[PDB]
């Protein structure tokens, strides 16, 4: 007599859940997540912005890192997201409860976030998290300005429909640094061709490769740092080997073309 | 047989003309003038702002200090002024020629600057400099925003009709710092009572004391640093003894009341 299976928790490599101290990227930009998941704090005279939070259990760690940086819960003004999967948007609901932060996201990301990542086009209910509501819906190319830092949304659908690259200009050693936080361009276990839930998946990915290639991009960061060749545990050399946006897009496209061939064969 | 006198150059204490390296005031704000004359550089992702230039001969020194800070001539976007006397606006014409900078000033300051400080209400033609044109006229309370730093004009007529306090918020050790660059509140050799060229001089000064007292003012700076108890040659302790805006206003008012009594007696 065989019962139905137990629910399976979304488990991940230890490095994804390994806390790290804040790592400075530019004068007002810091990595405050874990060794293998990005969560970017951008510190402004008019309050702080967080781009991604990582996994659901990273909430208190993020708040601790913010505190270390001189950012109290009420100082957090905005949360922005690369995409609404559990390993990047996971703590967003809790962050909203515990801080003054409002979430801006595109329509697709907002809808997936509000579902807590359930009914995912590819994952189903395999990888879910506490749902959260967006406070503001953003359009492609729309800018949001916080204490003088201008964040621009660049839609790059594929990994999720609502996948977004966020760009802004910070400063370092006296000069401006155009940072590109480009979303994932992977398709882990995705049915790419003739997917009834995403009929134009392939065409969106191709447009997203071109979008990522063309971003203003002195420094590239990615939700999974390894994808842009970042090593957050490497301290002063964390970003030394980082890819350009062009190289990141090219690598993603070559990998995607291989996955297409393997799927056709499969 | 006695000829007319030679023109007298406007000569000043050596300390007013003594170059100093850039002295940091806050994260994006630096003193870049001389030991005894203020010239503030505020560095922005969207270019730099200069508040005052000091004496006419400080132009190249200022440009050198800007270079040291990573600001090239074309990076200087805006010049703002406390007041248009030779020892604060002196190099402005040359700075405009040698950089991309445009000048914003109120109507009174613009008119005095365009005259190169000639026909001064109190000094006549004693203290003059190369004339310069304003590119933008500002009104009381008007804000100008450069790469996210918001500068607000607070008119404080008296020392000159167009005397202005400029306020902005920078950051330091993680926290915001509300900087007040308050203009001079002195009246050196001025006829205060029944001055036909400035009939409401006394009333303007009194209103200006109240204005200066009420400014947003975590840190006060003044065109002559001694007036706010700054010692730019004191390095890490330059600003330690700095007055509050309230104390500066109170001191100025007590001094002014004394000058009124002495004039009545005189
Ligand atoms: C590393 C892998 N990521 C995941 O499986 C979690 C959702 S992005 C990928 O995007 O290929
Ligand atoms: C120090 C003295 N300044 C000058 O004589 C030059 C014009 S502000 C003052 O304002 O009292
Ligand atoms: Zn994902
Ligand atoms: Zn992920
Ligand atoms: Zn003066
Ligand atoms: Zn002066």
């Amino acid at each position: 007599e065989v019962p139905l299976p137990q629910l399976r928790a979304y488990t991940v490599d230890a490095s994804w859940l390994q806390p790290m101290a804040p790592l400075q990227i530019a004068d007002h930009t810091w990595q405050i997540g874990t060794e293998d998941l990005t969560a970017l704090l951008v510190q402004t005279p008019d309050g702080a912005v967080l781009l991604d939070g990582g996994m659901p259990q990273m909430a208190s760690h993020l708040l601790d890192n913010m505190k270390a940086r001189g950012v109290t819960p009420r100082d957090l003004r905005l949360i922005l997201l690369s995409h609404a999967h559990a390993d990047h948007a996971g703590p967003v609901a809790e962050l909203k409860r515990r801080t003054g932060a409002k979430v801006a996201a595109n329509a697709e990301s907002a809808v997936l976030l509000a579902r807590g990542g359930s009914d995912d086009l590819h994952f189903g209910d395999g990888i879910t998290y506490p749902p959260a509501n967006a406070d503001r819906i953003v359009m492609d190319g729309e800018v949001i300005t916080v204490g003088g830092i201008v964040f621009t949304a660049h839609f790059m659908a594929g990994h999720t429909p609502g996948s977004t690259a966020w760009t802004w200009t910070d400063t370092r050693n006296g000069k401006p640094v155009r940072i590109a936080y480009a979303d994932s361009l992977s398709a882990p276990g995705y049915q790419l061709q003739g997917n009834p839930r995403y009929p134009h998946l392939i065409e969106d990915y191709r447009r997203s490769f071109a979008t990522v290639r063309a971003l203003p991009c002195d420094v590239l960061l990615t939700p999974h740092p390894g994808a842009s060749n970042w090593d957050y545990a490497a301290g002063a050399r964390a970003g030394a080997k980082a890819l350009t946006c062009k190289a990141y897009a090219d690598a993603a496209e070559q990998k995607f073309d291989g996955q297409l061939a393997k799927e056709t064969a499969g």
